[PDB]
């Protein structure tokens, strides 16, 4: 499988899914920084990235956990640039499932990014056989990953309640899934 290289996946002409290095922190960095007052309105995690050092030890342990397989960790790589990560969060072995998570900045969304890194991701887990189950879990409010959710062709199973936390206060998420 030739999209299967030493430094990433490579989805298509433009988007190529890089294994992370230190070499990305600078870049990683200054696309959170960037997005920081967006981004802190869907997840946790921006509100508390100051310095390239944050980006650097968040690199540091994505390396550590993708060497494990605890998780897959993907940084976004579209035309030149660094666009954004997709992920499994969570690998879980023994139930053959992975939670993904994804951002992208605002200057490279509405271009179908996160839609074809999913549906690539998917073709070389979910096809190969390691993964059974996919499961996206994000915020009810949060329009444009349901839309993403369902591009992929994932289904919503139900609504977890008050399941995911952002500045002290609770919200309900809803689950998808895509089964192979
Ligand atoms: C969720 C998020 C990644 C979605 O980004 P996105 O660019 O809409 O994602 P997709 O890859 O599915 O792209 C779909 C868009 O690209 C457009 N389109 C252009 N080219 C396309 C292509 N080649 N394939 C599919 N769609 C394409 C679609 O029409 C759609 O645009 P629209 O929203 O104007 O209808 C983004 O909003 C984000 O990063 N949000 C903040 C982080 C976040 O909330 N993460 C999830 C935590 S719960
Ligand atoms: N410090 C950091 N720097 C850069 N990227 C980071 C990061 N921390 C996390 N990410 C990435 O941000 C994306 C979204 O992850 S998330 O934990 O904020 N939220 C969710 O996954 C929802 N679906 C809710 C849920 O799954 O329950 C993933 O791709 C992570 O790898």
């Amino acid at each position: 499988d030739v999209s299967l290289t030493p430094s990433g996946i490579k989805v298509n002409d433009e988007i190529t899914l890089l294994y992370p290095a230190l070499k990305y922190a600078e870049e990683l960095y200054l696309l959170i920084n960037q997005n920081k007052i967006n981004f802190i309105k869907s997840m946790a995690w921006p509100a508390f990235v100051n310095n390239i050092s944050d980006s650097v030890s968040f690199i540091e342990q994505s390396m550590i956990d993708n060497q494990n397989e605890k998780a897959l960790i993907l940084f976004i790589k579209y035309k030149t640039k660094i666009a954004g990560v997709v992920s499994f969060n969570i690998i879980d072995h023994a139930n053959k499932t992975a939670y993904i998570g994804y951002w992208l900045g605002a200057n490279f969304q509405g271009k179908g990014i996160v839609t074809n890194a999913i549906n690539k991701l998917i073709q070389e887990y979910g096809d190969s056989g390691v993964i059974k189950r996919f499961v996206i879990k994000c915020i009810v409010d949060n329009k444009k990953s349901n839309a993403t959710a369902l591009r992929c062709g994932f289904t919503l199973e139900g609504v977890l309640q008050k399941a995911e936390i952002l500045n002290g206060v609770s919200y309900d998420q809803n689950i998808y899934s895509k089964v192979i």
